[PDB]
């Protein structure tokens, strides 16, 4: 194309969910109001399932597996050289594995944070030379995790710096600051009453008495303590200097927080989404950014709709309509029979998207991605566009080089029909 | 009179020059020829030093308002407030989301604030109020990841600040350390009064002699991370950490940690003293700016001498002038190494290039050897700029990396270098 970043499409396709919302019922509810309550109940259930653990699930194999293989270090650090052996064995020394899982307590997330392959924050590079291995990708990042996540804790580093923990949708490690410690009293008025869902990125939470506590993004999820006509009042958790959890009320506005769940309408859905449009791609959340998988995570988590974190299990998730050996327009075809627009996502493997409708008749689609596949001069390369985009199934139709004969369209595997 | 053959051959693995097997990467062995238990400074000059030392750190909570003009504050968001360069998805930065860090800066308010903290856990001053990056060039040397230019500095938990705005939100600071200014998570920063600036400043200060030493509560209650060139005040050895509590004001909870971790500053100013020190920076990564609270060659040498009470600016040109100044600018590369040899002081004198400083350690097999946190060789394939990455703490010679092919200049950083500054100022 012409400048950085663009490809065809992005003028093809309005960026701007709005449009597509017009198209299939802006105000119609894509789920009845007692289905719709079935699964939020659901979503509530999942989100809170860790602090009813007796003990980590996650067996002390797969906590050493990142280790490396014989603990060798892997890739390549923040300096992109090779990860320093002394440095690289002092990371699995401190973890003490030998005595894993050293701890059964129950937590929560106060501030936006990450789950970590190792505990260090420092990044590994599989291959800073190669297209798709160099920065951004920083394989140590396993998901970004937002305050408000309730945790198990499950080992702690022998300096006492690093958990590792498990939320509802993933495990790794966590910087200990990031998490404060709850009693039973404390969870059971946490669980009690309504919830609220964050409804806008970079919502900064600040007490009455003007404290900035943490900053919180769509996908995040506060009990709500009381609303007024424009105004939200919700509970943040803080860290006492003891390491207990403490609540904090914090006002909103109605722009900022709602009851959770929003209804589930197409105008409401690209309300939400149109607030991540172009943001940057983040790999596992890098950045406090969002991924393929995070991004329809965080959209429906305000309806209620409970998505797991990881692209393959989205995509097991509701009614399956398997198009894998499909000729590429034949695929397309059956997307435009059988989608169903704002509830149906599409998969290939490493990548996911949410279906929109059709839009001036093929088939349109908003996902967060980085890369088109490329080869030129006999160097391998991507394409970036790294943001929140609408595209067609074939948004690097345009791009030289384009490593894919039929584009995104030709790796489709199926569709995912919401809700389960 | 024949130049010496261009290099061909890399080394034999990535990040490696000869220089690191011709010189120890053990600073012991240069502190034992120094004198190991040699005292550098008389210590009347050193307990001046030190004062200056404490004078400068607090300096920002005798301030009653922000030192930073506005036009400093308002100049990094760019010309006509246009984004620079490139995020972190490696394209140019949103015109939407950059005109929204400026329209949430409130500005038009400048300075809203004036209050006094301490910074509770290690942080940092960004020069916008963003974590997320800018990359002049991605693709051209040493201007793209790990260079985040939003980066000015790390600042280590324990470091006073002057708090003169906040964004319109609250999720930022503007504040002032006594080596820098920028912006600042606002949870990274406890609000302090008179009583605690007062009982804080009391009593004797102790300077962190590991990096990640992990400091955790009585309780057991993990607080922070302290690396070397943090202080705290004393109460083994009990150190006062301070800890923001959830209404933002400061509190302090006691630490206890062994003689091996903390010390009463300042630790007497030896080769040795500074060897122990300098061994535990040894091999670490390069960070620009202290990013991934790494260090850079400034923030190296500043750290290094933070135990001992010699005060640094975080600069590398201003550390030139911290101490006296001889210019070596005009002189052959030769002739300049004969004079570092001559005038030089054996770990007291730093060496300075636009753009980098190391320390001097005395001679090593006839040659001058230095310590330094360095990026990398300046290279050139076909055209193209090039760099042949050490990226960490490193011991050699003044011309590192004449054995690594594409350096086709014959004098290194030797070369380049405008002068040495031997301390104290
Ligand atoms: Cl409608
Ligand atoms: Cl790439
Ligand atoms: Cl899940
Ligand atoms: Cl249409
Ligand atoms: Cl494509
Ligand atoms: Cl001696
Ligand atoms: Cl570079
Ligand atoms: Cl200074
Ligand atoms: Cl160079």
């Amino acid at each position: 194309p012409s400048r950085e970043g663009h490809v065809a499409d992005l003028d093809r396709f309005p960026q701007d969910l709005r449009v597509y919302a017009m198209k299939a019922g802006a105000d119609r509810q894509l789920l009845p109001f007692t289905e719709q309550a079935a699964q939020d109940a659901r979503w509530n259930r999942r989100f809170f399932a860790p602090w009813r653990m007796t003990r980590i699930s996650v067996p002390v194999k797969d906590v050493a597996a990142p280790f490396g293989t014989d603990g060798r270090p892997r890739g390549y650090a923040e300096n992109l050289l090779p990860w320093d052996v002394t440095r690289w064995g002092a990371l699995a020394s401190g973890a003490a594995l030998d005595l894993y899982p050293s701890q059964a307590w129950k937590g929560i997330v106060v501030s936006n944070s990450a789950l970590r392959e190792v505990p260090t924050l420092r990044p590994m590079f599989t291959a800073p030379t190669r297209a798709g291995q160099g920065y951004p990708f920083d394989m140590f990042q396993r998901t970004a995790v937002w305050m408000g996540t309730p945790v198990f804790v499950g080992h702690a580093t022998a300096d006492r710096a690093w958990l590792y923990v498990e939320t509802a949708f993933a495990a790794g490690w966590m910087p200990a600051a990031d998490v404060a410690r709850v009693d039973d009293a404390f969870m059971t008025r946490y669980e009690s009453g309504s919830l609220a869902a964050i409804l806008r990125d970079d919502t900064s939470l600040n007490g009455a008495d003007g404290t900035h506590l943490a900053t919180a993004h769509i996908g995040t999820v506060l009990p709500l303590s009381g609303a007024s006509q424009v105004g939200r009042t919700v509970l943040v958790p803080v860290r006492a200097p003891e390491g207990h959890a403490v609540v904090v009320p914090v006002l909103l506005t109605s722009g900022e927080a709602a009851q959770k769940p929003v209804p589930l309408t197409p105008g409401n859905m690209a309300e939400l989404g149109n607030r991540m449009m172009g943001q940057p791609y983040g790999w596992g959340g890098l950045y406090e950014d969002r991924d393929c998988s995070s991004t329809l995570r965080d959209l429906f988590t305000p309806f209620g709709l409970w998505l797991p974190r990881n692209s393959a299990s989205q995509a097991k998730a509701g009614r399956y309509v398997d198009i894998a050996k499909l000729d590429a327009d034949d695929k397309e075809a059956r997307i435009v029979a059988e989608g169903v627009p704002f509830m149906t996502l599409l998969w290939l493997r490493g990548h996911i998207t949410l279906y929109l409708g059709l839009h001036e008749g093929q088939a349109a689609m908003f996902h967060n991605m980085w890369g088109i596949r490329t080869h030129r001069g006999g160097v391998e390369g991507r394409y970036v566009l790294g943001r929140a985009v609408v595209t067609s199934t074939r948004p690097g139709l345009d791009v030289p080089g384009n490593d894919n004969a039929d584009g995104l369209l030709g790796r489709m595997q199926g569709m995912s029909i919401l809700p389960g």
